[PDB]
């Protein structure tokens, strides 16, 4: 069908202009076709673009894993927003856009088949100050600091000052701070490795007697005092930032086959880019990072990819993730516990973490289990089909009859409930919006956190990824209705392909938060772990916990660098019909497994140089 373009409606390519009254005019126009019939494309003529949020689209929403329940920070700014609407295909044509303030970059709303492709996004003052040190002296006691472009500020002798650009509509400033922020992480320019330290001391901003301009953007920082950690601080890019997800970087609420491509993820604000409830997902050739060619260390906020609750298939194909302040991609749904017993089929049940509340999670038709929080292992024939929901509808509405509360939500099930479910006992889930997922051919470094999460019980393929410098555990498959209530068990998982290398701690970690270990019946079932090769330090590249019919074949691990601590390679905790059969352990690892809560006549090392309980340590 038919092509609009974003140009005949005010947006003029390389204009500094508010380019968003005129997308919220095109997209109107988009709107009308597509209702037509029609297959709408926007298209945005090549080059860079401004998006101010003064006159974007405001919506209220709650969404998953930002701030819940919080009345400050219900209304979002969307830039560019496919509400309601089909068949539409934004394309930027490779221009940059660049968004101002603290809004949401893009999002689609009851929409289905709509895709974004290939163009960037960044922010004009980023919302996350990343300061490097460059050098240092114990002498006089004074540093150098590194504040790149993009951060303005004001000293005013003992204190320092950011702000941003203004509102070219008010001519008022968007976000005002000073001196140190909350919460504060560390990268290694040299070195080059994501080394996480006291998030609550900025070496920095402590004793601070006087800042003084030295020019070309850099700083001189006076000192009364001067700790270890501000004199080995010599080249570490302190990246200050606040610990609100105010706004989702991108949403993708309610959506039936959305497609991501081609996007330069260079920075967002807020969060990642939260699907919550989509009927599909694929993202291919996305790059979230920045480049060196920029003084920027971080393209993330908080996390990158968040898949919360989605359906059908999740998929991460040919892309890239470097340096977030948190996960690349977290898959997963959310555990809500019940808080009632209304019938014998009618229950009231809760959302139990205050970062995840607001939106409804339960769908009439839909399908929940039940789940005793002990074991973190499913009621035995508790599948149910809920016929009613009278919760939140996630825009601060009812829906049925509400609820009453942005935390609770009533369902009312096809049958009878199962008797052992009992009030603050047992969580639930929605076991319909469980998504396939398929991450391959994409690239890791340098974070801080772990790599992927996932934690779903339909098929799990997670083939041929680069994890580097992973500085937590590489991969973190959990289920949890302890702290994070985030659901659930998974079937399926089979993890072939990958290369680890320069992990700081475990490389696989499979680990339930489940308080009473089961050596009977497990949380997850199903696994296999094979063609990957591995690097290790000393380190665990397996650690189960309740895993069943787990296999670990086909594998090769090295020594990273070119008698003894470090860990024995596998560790295990409650887990059956688990094999080992035809890896490589290089000379000097120690090839030995470790059990817990669990006996070796569990594990079939019959085909493999495996030993359980020793070292096994490899000889010439
Ligand atoms: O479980 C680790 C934790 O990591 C981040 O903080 C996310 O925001 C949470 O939703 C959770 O995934």
């Amino acid at each position: 069908g038919d092509v609009v373009s974003v140009a005949d409606y005010g947006a003029a390519a390389d204009s500094g202009e508010d380019s968003a009254p005129a997308i919220i005019k095109a997209v109107d126009k988009a709107k009308e076709l597509a209702a037509e019939g029609k297959n709408v494309t926007i298209a945005f003529p090549k080059g860079r673009y401004d998006i101010y949020p003064d006159k974007a689209e405001r919506r209220t929403l709650y969404v998953s894993n930002t701030v819940g329940t919080n009345s400050s920070y219900k209304d979002k700014k969307i830039g560019i927003l496919l509400e309601d609407t089909k068949n539409i295909t934004v394309d930027g044509q490779g221009s940059d856009f660049v968004f101002h303030g603290k809004m949401t970059t893009f999002a689609a709303i009851n929409s289905r088949n709509v895709t974004f492709k290939n163009f960037s996004v960044d922010f004009q003052v980023p919302t996350v100050i990343d300061l490097t040190v460059e050098k240092v002296d114990a002498g006089a006691k004074t540093a150098t600091v590194y504040v790149p472009e993009e951060y303005n500020y004001r000293l005013s002798g003992s204190n320092i000052e950011w702000y941003s650009d203004s509102s070219p509509y008010t001519g008022a400033t968007y976000w005002t701070a000073s001196n140190a922020l909350p919460y504060v992480q560390l990268y290694d320019t040299k070195t080059g490795l994501t080394v996480r330290g006291d998030v609550w001391t900025n070496p920095i901003f402590q004793n601070v007697t006087g800042i003084t301009d030295a020019g070309n953007h850099r700083l001189v920082f006076s000192y009364s005092s001067m700790s270890d950690k501000l004199a080995n601080a010599t080249g570490i890019s302190y990246q200050m930032r606040q610990t609100t997800r105010d706004h989702p970087g991108v949403f993708l609420w309610k959506d039936k086959d959305v497609t991501l491509k081609g996007i330069d993820f260079r920075f967002l604000h807020g969060f990642g880019v939260v699907g919550q409830s989509t009927d599909t997902i694929t993202m291919d050739g996305l790059h979230f990072g920045t480049g060196e060619g920029t003084g920027r260390s971080t393209a993330g906020y908080a996390d990158f990819v968040q898949m919360s609750g989605c359906k059908g298939v999740i998929t991460v194909a040919n892309s890239s993730f470097s340096n977030p302040h948190d996960d690349p991609i977290n898959v997963h749904g959310t555990f809500l516990q019940v808080v009632e017993k209304i019938s014998d089929t009618k229950i009231k049940v809760r959302y139990m973490h205050n970062e995840t509340a607001g939106f409804p999670s339960f769908f009439v038709g839909d399908q929940v289990e039940f789940m005793t929080k002990g074991d973190m292992l499913p009621v035995s024939d508790s599948v149910r089909t809920v016929t009613a929901v009278d919760g939140p509808d996630g825009q601060g509405g009812d829906m049925g009859a509400g609820s009453g509360s942005l935390t609770d939500i009533v369902l009312t099930l096809d049958s009878a409930i199962p008797s052992a479910v009992a009030v603050n006992s047992h969580v639930v889930e929605n076991i319909t919006y469980t998504p396939e997922v398929n991450i391959h051919d994409n690239v890791f470094k340098e974070t801080p956190t772990r790599g992927i999460l996932v934690t779903t019980r339909k098929k799990v393929t997670i083939e041929n990824n680069l994890f580097d410098g992973m500085g937590m555990a590489g991969i973190y498959i959990s289920n949890d209705a302890q702290s994070w209530y985030e659901s659930g068990p998974t079937r399926d998982v089979t993890i072939r392909g990958n290369t680890f290398r320069r992990s700081g701690s475990d490389a696989i970690l499979v680990e339930p938060t489940n308080p009473t270990v089961s050596t009977t019946d497990t949380v997850h079932k199903n696994m296999t772990i094979e063609g990957n090769t591995f690097y290790v330090n000393g380190n665990r590249v397996l650690n189960a916990k309740s895993v069943s019919d787990l296999t670990f074949r086909d594998n090769k691990i090295y020594r990273e660098n070119p008698q003894v601590s470090g860990s024995r390679l596998f560790r295990l905790n409650g887990c059956k019909q688990v094999v080992f059969g035809g890896n490589t352990y290089d000379v000097g690892v120690k090839a030995g497994i470790d059990l817990a809560n669990m006996g070796a006549s569990e594990v079939n090392v019959s085909d493999d140089s495996a030993k359980v309980g020793a070292d096994g340590l490899v000889p010439l």
